[PDB]
């Protein structure tokens, strides 16, 4: 095996198939012999957004859980066939250890060797040191909450991140009271001045309870309900989700035996081109420690592929204007800088917003909530950011990002002919407010 | 009354946008609309808004009457909204009544409570199109015959719907009432279904319609429309057909016969369309024409581009024209929608260029499995000599949003690899364009 990929991650999934067609003889290793395709397929966005779509429709929660199951099972088998149908790939099953820079121990047991090694072990949930989180019924993480038999009446969230907002909106539409608990003073502290307030009013109208400055010190199960204690105060919920955040999973590999350095939270430090301390080993995706997304992982594969099979090289520092989306209802999609970030630099700017009641396509789809906010730099007529909170905003931001990356001025989306009726054509109105 | 610096005939898209634009500059604007139920124009009351609203409810399998009631309140909101966008500015006179030309300058507005006469330094024609009624005996007398207008006000869903003709507007109602739970029968008078799209595309979309119980009878021109036994009866050269409701979907041609443009010097053609410039002038001076009356594309976005052309001339930034148009996109809002831009594979194969045709089935789009609609296709055409793309055929859910990403790369002339290497948003419909252009070999 010249190429050995540890993990069925997005970058590794794509790297293995690409190398086999280039004449390489690849072996990918994976621990979860029942959940292929990586976290994106089984645990991540695919199962989350499959239920999110069901929630907006107000469908039975249990039947929607089964519909996720057939969807996850359909894509899991396909992801395994993409790697097994290829001849030069063997999908060995089992967890992996590092014996040496070129040798791997994998679980009865196997000794697989390789000239090149590529790690895609990803990240995993990091639950805080709270007394009671160890042994308490009703406490679930992102994985365990997706397999819930019944729909709770009151679901509490431990975290105010973007993952906690997705589940808060998801269960609110299902019919459950949701309580979000983040220890911060500001809801969504990395968001704009008024965007977070708009998201707040959208959540609170659906019964969501945003508790700020919260501190949790004990978790028990008093009389059929989970208890969240906050110094002479208790919250009774039927199920508790932890939205703590994920950190790279590079502990069961023993990276010391291969001379691979990791940082303070376990992320294998990498070169601008994803080279690690070991000269012939790469690391793509969440183990890098960069943005924790499926497209950042795929773009890591494009970086390692341009090295192995391509002329010259592209690095990670050409990654400009990386977009992200919070798949609540309606979804928030962001790219570029915020209003706080735009003014933080000594370049004057223009910021006007467009209400969603002014988009006729929003009335067609029966959801007229949110705001369309974009930032234009009057010194070069270029766009420095946009925050679109409306229907299909995840589709919309791709137009906004592609124009920024090309360096084009705002006047293109102001005069471009979009289809009708659509949400992307709102940019005709959104950028006509620029003077 | 006094002379107006600009008068607009019709509450259409270009006319309504121009009225608020000229009044903002201080012009004396007058917009004449012949019906109170047409404030905001065709798109608000009869076109996109009330049709797209029922398609959204149809895809969710909502009750029919519950959707019709929701449709009415959407148009009644936006209609009242569009009346007040214009009737609230002191420089806009929202005059009701049918407008008839008397001169290059004067204009008769037919008010049933006494006629009025309005003069204008500049006149802007914008009266849109009216539905074409094919010359077939029995259409205007049989009670179960509906235009696109009268079908959107139905009381409850019919058990069998008959679409007279194909076309985009025809197929639009075919997927809506079928999804509402009703057998639909599209009777196109042609040898091929959707004759101006590719066959592979047209076959896929006929399979999506047939699986919902919609039979496409071709090579059929009707002779007599009767009402034998409680159903509209349609007579052809082969087996006759019966429907609980017949929908005519033959097209719309410009409304100009009531304007009488002969008295002002404005020229018309045989179908009745105002002859226009590249800057939308007519044969008469200080008189323009905007929208479907010009005989051009009958899209709301083209009508608004018409506004950009006349706004550039009037309010002054040099001048632009209809020659600026290229790669105009369009969508056919069925379920899933068919969005198109650029050339078809036929014209590609006919051009003789060095060409690559790439195809990605929607069943390979993970976002389609998330939205529970894996039907349709994704097709594109690139040129091997220039790395540009000639056209695109996206048949999938939310294709009306991705067709704009494609059109933006084509008008900038950037190579196909722009969409191949691009950090999209996950999970989305647009990210599967990464995998569509990775197929080029
Ligand atoms: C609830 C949730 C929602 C999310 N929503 C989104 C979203 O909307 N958008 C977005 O862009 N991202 C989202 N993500 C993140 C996304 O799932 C990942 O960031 C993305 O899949 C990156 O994966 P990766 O390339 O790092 O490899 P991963 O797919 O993370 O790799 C994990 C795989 O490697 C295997 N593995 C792990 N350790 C070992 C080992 N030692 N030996 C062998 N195999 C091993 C695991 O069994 C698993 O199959 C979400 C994540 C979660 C948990
Ligand atoms: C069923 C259907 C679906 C459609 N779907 C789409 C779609 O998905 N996308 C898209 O882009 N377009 C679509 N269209 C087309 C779009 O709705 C219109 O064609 C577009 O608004 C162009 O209108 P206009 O600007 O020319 O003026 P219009 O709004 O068409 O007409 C202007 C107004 O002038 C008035 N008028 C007429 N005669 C006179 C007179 N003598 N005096 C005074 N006033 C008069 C009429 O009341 C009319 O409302 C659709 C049309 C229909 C019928
Ligand atoms: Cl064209």
């Amino acid at each position: 095996y010249q190429a050995v990929i540890i993990g069925f991650g997005k970058a590794g999934k794509t790297l293995a198939v690409t190398l086999a067609k280039a004449g390489w003889r690849v072996a990918l290793i994976e621990q979860s012999n029942a959940m292929y395709g990586g976290t994106c397929i089984n645990i991540g966005c695919i199962p989350t957004k499959t239920l999110v779509h069901d929630a907006q429709q107000h469908t039975d929660f249990v039947r929607a859980i089964q519909r996720k199951n057939e969807v996850v099972n359909f894509l899991r088998n396909k992801n395994f066939h993409n790697l097994a149908d290829m001849p030069n790939i063997d999908v060995i099953d089992g967890q992996a250890e590092f014996i040496n820079n070129h040798s791997l121990r994998v679980h009865g047991n196997l000794e697989i060797h390789g000239e090149k090694i590529f790690i895609n072990t990803g990240a995993q949930t990091v639950v805080p040191p709270i007394p009671g989180i160890t042994t308490t019924p009703g406490v679930y993480d992102s994985t365990g909450l997706l397999n819930l038999k019944e729909l709770p009446g009151h679901l509490g969230i431990l975290g105010g991140g973007y993952i906690g907002v997705e589940f808060a909106s998801m269960f609110a539409n299902f019919g459950s009271k949701v309580t979000i608990l983040e220890a911060a003073s500001l809801f969504l502290p990395r968001e704009d001045r008024d965007i977070a307030d708009n998201i707040a009013t959208i959540l609170r109208d659906q019964g969501v309870d945003i508790i700020l400055n919260a501190h949790v010190e004990r978790i028990s199960h008093h009389e059929n309900q989970v208890q969240v204690h906050s110094e002479h105060a208790q919250l009774a919920v039927d199920a508790l989700l932890i939205a703590s955040g994920r950190q790279p999973a590079t502990a069961s590999l023993h990276p010391e035996n291969a001379g691979i350095a990791v940082n303070e939270r376990g992320a294998t430090v990498v070169d601008k081109r994803l080279h690690t301390t070991a000269d012939n080993i790469w690391a793509m995706g969440d183990v890098t420690g960069g943005l924790q997304f499926t497209y950042i992982s795929l773009d890591d594969y494009r970086i390692v592929r341009d090295e192995l099979l391509g002329e010259g090289k592209r690095s990670t520092d050409d990654r400009k204007n990386v977009p992200y989306s919070v798949f609540m209802t309606p979804p928030l999609s962001r790219v570029g800088m915020t209003e706080e970030q735009a003014r933080e630099s000594g370049a004057d700017i223009q910021v006007v917003t467009l209400p969603v009641a002014a988009i006729p396509r929003a009335r067609v789809m029966n959801d007229t909530r949110g705001v369309l906010k974009a930032i234009v730099d009057n010194k070069t007529q270029r766009m420095l950011g946009a925050s679109l909170l409306c229907v299909d905003s995840h589709e919309m931001i791709n137009i906004v990002k592609m124009v920024m990356d090309a360096g084009l001025p705002y006047s293109i989306l102001r005069d471009q002919i979009f289809t009708h009726p659509s949400m992307s054509e709102s940019l005709n109105d959104l950028f006509s407010l620029v003077k």
